[PDB]
């Protein structure tokens, strides 16, 4: 079956709990094997200890940006970009799991939970996943963003891996 991941996630060194994610391997097989990777951090590098860089309420939670830390890095387990693998499943609503990217075909590591329905990134950024379990961690993480994505505290993956 598909591939539920979990993110612990601290803000300031103090926990706010477990995010959930199912990842759509069955839609796209090589987005979800990639973040399912970067989770276990089984290829020597991933997400534990890395950031939610940028967090906008009314919009979504970024992070992944594991080398750089602000949005201008990552890498994913297959070289440091990989194509846009299709547009088939639409960013429907809170919850949605979505690859960032500068463009197109640039994906690597960044992807963001969103807290709204972003109809508008349809078609030019790769959903993948959605939240199972976790959505009020996620709301407490939009918590400390701002209008500009800046965080008020740091916010950490502190640990990550698989379920199944
Ligand atoms: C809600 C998601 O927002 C984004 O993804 C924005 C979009 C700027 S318009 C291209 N981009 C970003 O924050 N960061 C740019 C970026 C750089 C390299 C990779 N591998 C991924 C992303
Ligand atoms: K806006
Ligand atoms: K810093």
């Amino acid at each position: 079956g598909n591939p539920l991941v979990y993110l612990d996630v601290d803000a300031n060194g103090k926990p706010l709990g477990r995010v959930v994610l199912e990842l759509k391997a069955d839609v796209v097989p090589k987005t979800a094997e990639n973040f399912r990777a970067l989770c276990t951090g089984e290829k020597g590098f991933g997400y534990k200890g890395s950031t939610f860089h940028r967090v906008i309420p009314s919009f979504m939670c970024q992070a992944g940006d594991f080398t750089n830390h602000n949005g201008t890095g990552g890498k994913s387990i297959y070289g440091s970009r990989f194509p846009d693998e299709n547009f088939t499943l639409k960013h429907v609503g809170p919850g949605v799991l979505s690859m960032a990217n500068a463009g197109p075909n640039t994906n690597g590591s960044q992807f963001f939970i969103c807290t709204i329905k972003t109809d508008w990134l349809d078609g030019k950024h790769v959903v993948f996943g959605h939240v199972i379990e976790g959505m009020d961690v996620v709301k407490k993480i939009e918590s400390f963003g701002s209008k500009s994505g800046r965080t008020s505290k740091k916010i950490v993956i502190t640990d990550c891996g698989q379920l199944s």
